[PDB]
DNA sequence: CCGACGTCGCATCAGC
DNA sequence: GCTGATGCGA
DNA sequence: GTCGG
């Protein structure tokens, strides 16, 4: 938090181009700005210095300059005095609403918490549990309950077949002293990108995580992804954790690799390795990296045998995961 | 200019 | 039932 | 909103 005042304007404005404007483009470019700003080692002291790192252009220069000048934006504090735009803004926080559903129902009348309580009939399952768990979700997980919830889901995993390997990504595996989630990569010898010689794979899992009550909803699951909440146990008379949403993945074997990779994240250093990826002639997924024909076709998977033969195919420095944290 | 700017799983809808 | 677009999220 | 060709 060297420039986290700018950052945080940045941010803002970015979501509110995504949320309200439905402008993806502008919300990318704010994004790509705000990163490339926090990883700046000095505090900045006008648009123009800020101009000089890539992907900050003048539009945001003149906005930074304003913000130094007074600490503030006024385009900003426009967007906040307009009740529309700080009620669509307010109802994408709820997991599973996005603009399309705020902006609908902010044109319904439902603009505000209870509003949507009073009217849970109108929201499809997703939408309930994010209403269900709002303020929990809001919350941050300290990594001290992340090893803890760590160690539970690897031993009740165990307990399943020893042959699966579970492991912790997203922002845990980058080192964060704090995750908005839990992320959890899945893989097993039985499922490879050459055949599935098991059916229920992630079944198996998620009941068993149900069954010891760690995991307690679920907002979406097919045969590879699924998409949850859970809840550490508690002590006797020791009041309750917080709800979590806890993600899990499972991956074909061979391809883990590519799949920790894109698991860890975070998500601006995946757009930004995959988009130079495409410079470099490749295109990379989160099961393989396959090389682009003159005509822009992929090509058949390279071989890889570590995190880093990615990032060596693209010609980039190996980052450690502490470090991709764009 | 001014067109390009990662990739994909699941839930839901319309159309057939 | 299906396919394919769209919304939302990883 | 910013970038490179
Ligand atoms: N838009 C996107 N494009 C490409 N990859 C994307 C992605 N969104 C998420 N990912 C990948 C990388 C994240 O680390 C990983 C976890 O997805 P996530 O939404 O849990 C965010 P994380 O980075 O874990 O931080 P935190 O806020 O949860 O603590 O999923
Ligand atoms: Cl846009
Ligand atoms: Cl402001
Ligand atoms: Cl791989
Ligand atoms: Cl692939
Ligand atoms: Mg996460
Ligand atoms: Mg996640
Ligand atoms: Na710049
Ligand atoms: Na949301």
């Amino acid at each position: 938090t060297l420039n986290g005042g700018i950052t945080d304007m940045l941010t803002e404005l970015a979501n509110f181009e995504k949320n309200v404007s439905q402008a993806i483009h502008k919300y990318n470019a704010y994004r790509k700005a705000a990163s490339v700003i926090a990883k700046y080692p000095h505090k900045i002291k006008s648009g123009a210095e800020a101009k000089k790192l890539p992907g900050v252009g003048t539009k945001i220069a003149e906005k930074i300059d304003e913000f130094l000048a007074t600490g503030k934006l006024r385009k900003l504090e426009k967007i906040r005095q307009d009740d529309t735009s700080s009620s669509i803004n307010f109802l994408t926080r709820v997991s599973g609403i996005g603009p399309s559903a705020a902006r609908k129902f902010v044109d319904e009348g439902i603009k505000t918490l209870e509003d949507l309580r009073k009217n849970e009939d109108k929201l499809n399952h997703h939408q309930r549990i994010g209403l269900k768990y709002f303020g929990d979700f809001e919350k941050r997980i300290p990594r001290e309950e992340m090893l803890q919830m760590q160690d539970i889901v690897l031993n009740e995993v165990k307990k399943v077949d020893s042959e699966y390997i579970a492991t912790v990504c997203g922002s845990f595996r980058r080192g964060a002293e704090s995750s908005g989630d839990m992320d959890v990569l899945l893989t097993h010898p039985s499922f490879t990108s050459e055949s599935t010689k098991q059916p229920k794979l992630l079944h198996q899992v998620v009941e068993q995580l149900q069954k010891v009550h760690f995991i307690t909803d679920t907002l979406s699951k097919g045969e590879t992804k699924f998409m949850g909440v859970c809840q550490l146990p508690s002590k006797n008379d020791e009041k309750e954790y917080p709800h979590r949403r806890i993600d899990i993945r499972l991956i074909p074997k061979d391809q883990y690799y590519c799949g920790v990779l894109y698991f860890t994240g975070s998500d601006i250093f995946n757009k930004n390795m995959r988009a130079h990826a495409l410079e470099k002639g490749f295109t990379i997924n989160e099961y393989t990296i396959r090389p682009l024909g003159v005509t822009g076709v992929a090509g058949e998977p390279l071989p890889v045998d570590s995190e880093k033969d990615i990032f060596d195919y693209i010609q980039w420095k190996y980052r450690e995961p502490k470090d991709r944290s764009e």
